């Protein structure tokens, strides 16, 4: 037994999106939606009316999925994502990454705010993820394979395709800041980690830390979905600096690179378009 | 749908217990109960007759709970913990922390015995942990967060709080034995680790392995209730040494560093008077 | 309530295989079967007729049990393994490992295919484990223990039995070919490892790493099963070459290391016969 | 936590029929359907599109929901119905009832294969139900209320609507054939009932025994949808005469009074319209 | 494993009203609590206090357990019961009868809001139950026996103590009222019965139809706990006259024969003193 | 997902009972397993060797499955059976009586302790079912029908074999004592009728009351196994004597009517030899 929860969607975004077949999803996390109040000719469907949806029960996270253009480029994007320490298993952004396939995306642009694991990157950098180390228990895939959307096993190799990270590059350069490419790994959450822990994953070899993330990216990947992340830094990794973690801190934090994610991501389209 | 044992235990230790607000909450694991013996005036309540604490399953825990003073500190212990490798979940030790909170106690102390991943430090030692690195699958607040005791997001900067522990460390030169401050890093259990497993530890970055702590820990930073604890080494982690790991091992090494345990804790119960 | 299928199966047994009492219990993981043809008077029993076995649903395993003689030593051998991947927890191949102990056997000789840590060690290669690290979540034995098979806590140490590892070095010297020993640590999977994650493992200290092992084998510790384990190389973990990675790719690249593999084990068996 | 599939199906519906609002809902079971063949611009979606439908599993239902215009009438007309004895509890019909109700119909039409307690009314005979005797157990609000679509409480006084049932019975007349009025009471299969049982049914003062009806009638009183319904006798009940029963027999039976049943329904419609 | 909530309310309700020990327990339906307020030095705990207690989401039951002294006698009263309908079994009231037991009480007077299925006796009416006849899906005890409250098989023969029933007419003479007995046969709701149902509960032998007491009831023989139970006629049952049925109509209706219900009970209670 | 115990079964019965088929299969209730020991080389199976199997909970129920010869008569006999009131739901019996089923039986022979409904036979009669009113809440085969036994729908028409019923008829006038037929209505218990119930069961048209039967029957049906059964009475029913019910009651009067049931037994296997 298979969930059907893509497909009722795809009939359902009909009713509110007819005749639209978006390029670029994406997924906004906390208060990074401030991009979704640029979509020409934007609809929105709350999260309610599109079963498999991760209704939000997180702050920066409102539970809409908004339908339009961005430089003329049809988009579908997600004001909110789903975590694991939510309590619903590596699967809780499956469903809606399929629906994203489904509706005839090209790419997933997944956005984050994370913390840095390196001191050279501080508060308010963005970062190209490249590749991520997984913490969470489990992964997306495991059970019955949905044949529908994908294969048994499937390679993560280049998950996080290299040829748009080089447009990523590119972008950054003509918009005059630093685009920095580093591993992401995730950690389970809901309470943040440890110093001991952040040393560990310096060890591991990660230079980005967050709650999310690889659930989505992973089940991108076996629905064969081409990958694109970056994590907008809010602050060190704990352990690496004076400053206190909050949730707060994480939303507040996210208004130093939100112009220029903008910018970015805005840029970023332009070249696809 | 939230628990509701800890209300339910404040009332059911009331009619055992009347009139009584304890200051410092204890965990004792295998072995360690020695102590319970010593509580003045002291109360003793099964966990069969309080919903959600951890009816026992395992040797070296009773099933009690103990009220009373020490050291003329009011004073609720737990003799016997809870574990992961039980099969319950990251959850097993919450609505037991959770009423430490509710009964009013000021700190938790947890004591446990374990392993060592540092030559230097062997069997019969006592350590202070000072910051930990989970390796169980998941947390124990993933899922709902219940408003009631904490936040969705929290801190675990200083989870070992570190002014208690520099008494700690008085306590011990004024007792003439030493008292090294580690890294403790949970394992699931029930099998002991694989020596391979152990070094891979050394590598993270630990100083002792245990099967417990954590849970009851995080646990307490949630519902904000300052930690402290203390492992009692009772032998090398495995591939470190000759000496052959058993439940009867740990059960009999616990025993070396008894006395010293009980002069700490009794020491610190007594500066903090 | 314990499971009762090792029982059961002792009896559905006894009905195809009567009078027969294995020494020897094989794992034969994807491609590696073609071992299971040479044994004398075969019996087969589809695991659809064993209660608890896995039954089948990846391609490489069969879903068949075995019964023979192999070099004149009473043989179980398993056609099929079962996965963490499949989404039925770490006890997915535990009832199976319980029958092998009931059935008689003395030793458990695990057989799998894996990706090679080592760039020294590249496809086609034979690699003797000598120690696993786990990285699936959790392990078999969470959760009420069954007195019937084994103690709460066991010790892993030399899990990999060292006597009968020497006795694979020997057997290898004799065929020319060379059986190096790894450390083999487990993936959840269903989806390949990342590059990332790849160079962790490596951090980490492993040398083979795998989807599979690990159940198995820590089942077979608990009741007191001595245990080897070979891995059939067939490809560069992620990142470490050029090879793109593919269940194909397993499948095929099991076919160079397929005639050393089936010497080793005919081998084996004739010195300890 | 509450079903929303009513309200999904209202935006799948909309894009397969987009702006119609149907005035009569109508059910036929087994071999009744010949009837939404008659459906001007009929639009078919099958059940597997609407969340909650009964995904057909017996013979005589094809899981589709046809709809369109009959004498000139909005209609939404289900191919196939869900019963007790598919093991989903009595509220296998109330979600699809509960779409009817939003859809904006204004009566439900159930038509649905019965056996006669009464020697007078034979095979081929139509009955109009006037009430009924619910003999499953239990029934379909049992549970938490959903304040949405009805009270926790609710009169099934004039369930079958006494006015709608007088226009049933000019139909009849204008149409030269029969309409006795009976007591329909509901047993839970999947087997047949016992001669035995049918004397008791005669006993308790029932005219028509059954398979389904009780459940969705139960479900439309609540969510105020009024009722209508027409039992096509197949036979008579177990031991009121020498036939022998079976599904087969049930399907053939359904086409001597399937014509009748046609212009019974085209007739109703007509004088509602 | 069996439920332990009896257990934890006894010490629960020690906190609230310590050395007290009733003779009689009530359960209050709905608008009949106006009783609970004549108790001496009453004290109110909440269910919500109470583990295994019907926490209300009825009108007309408040969900508080009060314990004090009537007519000099100890007594522990139930304002507001727990119903099949509510969808948890019909386990929903044993927990709570269980307590009673415990506490030490001798005998269960019920009440309860009723129909009437005797056009002699109208609305405003009382009933002393004499016996009943279960609708409801299965009983309470259906399942593993808990040999703390009773035996695997129970006699109901004298379930409603034909003694106290005596004791019930006397006081009813005194008052100069009649006290008619009837057998109560319930039905599981939430929905009214139908006309139909309401004759076949006639000639199946029953006086009164209500959606209650047979829960309680056979929990309170079970555990060997006196019973006796009187029901409060809101209304003739479906199709017995002209009058709608709703709860508000229930609510309304139990006013008529409050005070002789009080009176009733003050009297009952006075001889047993 | 089906459940594969009667297949197991076979094979394990296999090993215990080789090259034996058995002609008519027997299920004795409490008490009446004296005649299994009667069985000429007698192999005896515990229901714990046989998944699916109703290990025992009552008394009177032992848990064993007997296999040999009766009058010359290949036989299959279960000492004990399984109840509703268990809580196992109404399927408790089916996986056995497939198993008979696929064993070869061409009949089962059901017995029962039952109470009588009829003042005219007493406590010690035997009573030939020849027809049954279920009571109990649903059926066994509610639910995804298993095409490999049965199908959909199936009629209870002769369910208790008229012809069998005739042959059992001639052995009781053979042995000088009487055989009345009636109809058997189910209830389910596990606490006794209620006076009021038991009227209730006379208006029905019942003759004898029980708390099995029906299960095992219906199943029969269902996989067109030809039925036969018998109840032994062993008291009436309540409300119709001065006798005390109890399960103490029911297994001492059952020995009034147990040589009569062994010659009717073994006089039935004589003539069908
Ligand atoms: O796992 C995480 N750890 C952090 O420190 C952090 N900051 C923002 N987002 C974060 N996620
Ligand atoms: O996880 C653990 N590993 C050990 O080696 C040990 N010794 C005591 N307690 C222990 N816990
Ligand atoms: O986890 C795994 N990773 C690999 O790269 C591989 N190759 C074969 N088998 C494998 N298992
Ligand atoms: O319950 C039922 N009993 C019958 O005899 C019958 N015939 C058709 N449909 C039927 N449903
Ligand atoms: O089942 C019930 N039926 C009724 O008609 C009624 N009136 C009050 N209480 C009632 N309960
Ligand atoms: O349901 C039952 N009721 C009885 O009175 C009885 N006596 C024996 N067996 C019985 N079963």
């Amino acid at each position: 037994q298979f969930s059907h929860n893509p497909l009722f969607c795809i009939d359902i975004i009909k009713t509110y999106k007819p005749d639209f077949t978006p390029r670029v999803a994406f997924i906004l996390g906390s208060g990074l939606g401030a991009l979704a109040d640029q979509i020409e000719n934007a609809v929105a469907i709350s999260y309610e009316k599109l079963p498999g949806f991760p209704v939000s029960t997180v702050h920066g996270h409102a539970g809409e999925l908004v339908l339009g253009h961005l430089q003329g480029v049809p988009v579908v994007c997600m004001k909110g994502r789903g975590h694991f320490y939510e309590g619903r298993g590596m699967t809780i952004m499956t469903d809606a990454i399929r629906t994203f396939k489904l509706l005839g995306c090209e790419l997933l642009f997944c956005t984050n705010a994370a913390g840095s694991l390196r001191p050279e990157v501080g508060a308010g950098s963005l970062v190209a993820l490249k590749d991520h180390i997984n913490t969470m228990p489990g992964t997306p895939m495991v059970g019955l394979n949905d044949d529908r959307f994908g294969e048994r096993f499937f390679s993560l190799a280049n998950a996080y395709d290299a040829e748009y990270r080089a447009l990523l590059q590119k972008v950054a350069k003509e918009e005059g800041f630093p685009l920095t490419e580093g591993v992401f790994v995730s950690y389970p959450g809901p309470n943040f980690e440890t110093a001991a822990e952040i040393r560990m994953m310096q060890i591991i070899g990660g230079d980005v830390v967050g709650m999310s993330v690889v659930p989505e990216v992973i089940s991108a990947r076996h629905c064969d979905l081409k990958v694109v992340a970056v994590s907008a830094i809010t602050n060190m990794a704990e352990g690496l600096s004076d400053v206190k973690l909050s949730h707060a801190q994480t939303l507040a934090a996210a208004e130093l690179s939100k112009q220029n994610f903008i910018n970015l991501i805005c840029g970023f389209l332009r070249k696809i378009a």
